[PDB]
């Protein structure tokens, strides 16, 4: 279920997380009184990315950084989380390289299989309305409900 004809080097350079739809209420709740700085994407050795998450956390600038290692398509990859003991499909289902992309994630191995995510990635700060409803459409034909589809704060802190 990948973007078709995924051009990996069209993905690269700096999106903003502006959107979150999962089954865990934990997750929904922790993302949310965390504030969106910027995200990047870069390429990795393994021939997969490197996504670079900067967040504001309790007035604190935070980064994270996350190997996507190539799994099957081109577009799919696996993550792997020694803290969560788990193993997990993430995807880029949808994206125009220009303005959004859909990811969608779900564990695939560990306790992490019963966790499932869609994140909506924009090339601007403030996503337009036709790509709000595009994540909010695509997250209502994957079975999430309405009150687990969040669109998270942002900053202009951290950078």
């Amino acid at each position: 279920s990948v973007q078709p004809n995924f051009q990996q080097d069209k993905f690269l350079g700096r999106w903003f997380s502006a959107g979150l739809a999962s089954n865990s209420s934990w997750l929904r709740e922790k993302k949310a009184a965390l504030s969106m700085a910027k995200s990047v994407v870069a390429p990795a050795t393994d021939g997969g990315l490197n996504l670079t998450s900067t967040f504001l956390r309790k007035n604190q600038c935070e980064t994270r950084t996350m190997l996507l290692q190539p799994a099957g398509s081109l577009g799919s990859y696996s993550y792997r989380s020694p803290h969560w003991g788990s193993t997990y499909s993430v995807s880029v289902v949808e994206t125009d390289y220009d303005q959004y992309a859909l990811l969608y994630s779900q564990g695939s191995k560990g306790p992490g299989e019963d966790f499932r995510m869609a994140t909506l990635y924009s090339r601007t700060q403030t996503p337009r309305a036709e790509l709000k409803e595009k994540f909010t459409a695509f997250c209502k034909a994957q079975g999430f409900t309405e009150d687990t589809i969040v669109f998270l704060p942002q900053t202009d802190k951290c950078m």
